DNA sequence: ATTTTCAATT
DNA sequence: ATTTTCAATT
């Protein structure tokens, strides 16, 4: 029986839409990023506070003036809300639909708060392949010298990622058998990155 | 502090949805309703560490089995979940932002809610009246026979609930000047209702 | 004083 | 199997 704290209110995330993103379709302009907080104790895993959200990528507001290219950004504003000690290692992981991303920004101030942190390790799942211009390239390599961590979503994670973020009573998540030949395709482009390593 | 507490899953409607649902435009479907719960003790009001939810029509899916429900018959099965005691007396609060509904099981379970437990003070907020000519009448007259307790919301009341659900720190709720006159509307269609005690 | 959005089948 | 590619105003 595993369901969501109720520290929090209950906005639990619209399942219809949680599963239209990863209803394996092809179209995603505002998704969402979902992230969360660990402690480790001596090796061991810890959840603490457990810190567990998500964000939109929309950034409307020209009132406030303030506008976010990609939800990492918006995410990095939130770890200084957390107040991290330096001195302790954290385990954060952000989950969206595309990993790859351009901007001096997201990459400049992500790679920034790495070289800053190094005791922190930040995990980012790739659920869909963004490419755009050449830079595209180039905007892994510089972004992956940093994050050097990028793996594809599995159905384990989506199902833990969904009953986490999800609750539903007696209702469980159906997986849907397409993520194998999906992880191929999406797999070759992830291996194709990273061999430019090579030449 | 004002804030909600951040020990709680991060997942919060973000702003711009709050602003969004808080358009007061003409439509269906996305109907959002939220919720408080407070437990008095010895004349004073206590809150627990956070009962505060909401909950909105979403997305639909006949594939799935999804049928159209009121969010409030899923807000009646979580009353029985907080196991609230007849000896004790609760202030339950719901926000609607518009008060006419079917009444599918809502008010026919509300009427026999509060008739169960009497001890239960419920309010109604109704922050738009506008959907129906015969059914709304008919409407407020079943939920006041119950719930003749109809109050409509302020601007200060809508800031406290925005930053309530809304995690923006140091970004004050911006209101646009369109209140005053609405004030006006709901007051003249609120007592419009009650005049009809006279004839 | 009133006006506008999101969303849903085969 | 896929050509999808994180932003916004009023
Ligand atoms: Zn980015
Ligand atoms: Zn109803």
């Amino acid at each position: 029986m595993e369901a969501s704290p109720a520290s929090g209110p209950r906005h639990l995330m619209d399942p219809h839409i949680f599963t239209s993103n990863f209803n394996n379709g092809i179209g995603r302009h505002k998704t969402y990023l979902c992230y969360e907080v660990e402690r480790l104790d001596n090796g061991t895993s810890v959840k603490m506070d457990q810190h567990r959200g998500f964000l939109h990528n929309q950034a409307k507001n020209l009132n406030s003036g303030f506008y976010g290219r990609h939800a990492q950004l918006r995410f990095l504003d939130l770890v200084p809300s957390l107040q991290l000690d330096p001195a302790q290692i954290y385990r954060v992981t952000w989950f969206i639909s595309w990993s790859p991303c351009f901007s001096w920004g997201c990459a400049g101030e992500v790679r920034a708060f790495l070289q800053e942190n190094t005791h922190v390790r930040l995990r980012i799942f790739a659920a869909r392949i963004y490419d755009y211009d050449p830079l595209y390239k180039e905007a892994l390599q510089m972004l992956r010298d940093a994050g050097a961590q990028v793996s594809i979503m599995t159905y384990d994670e989506f199902k833990h990622c969904w009953d986490t973020f999800v609750d539903h009573q007696g209702q469980p998540f159906q997986p849907w058998d397409g993520l194998d030949e999906h992880s191929q395709a999406l797999s070759g482009r992830l291996r194709a990155i990273l061999q430019n390593q090579g030449n």
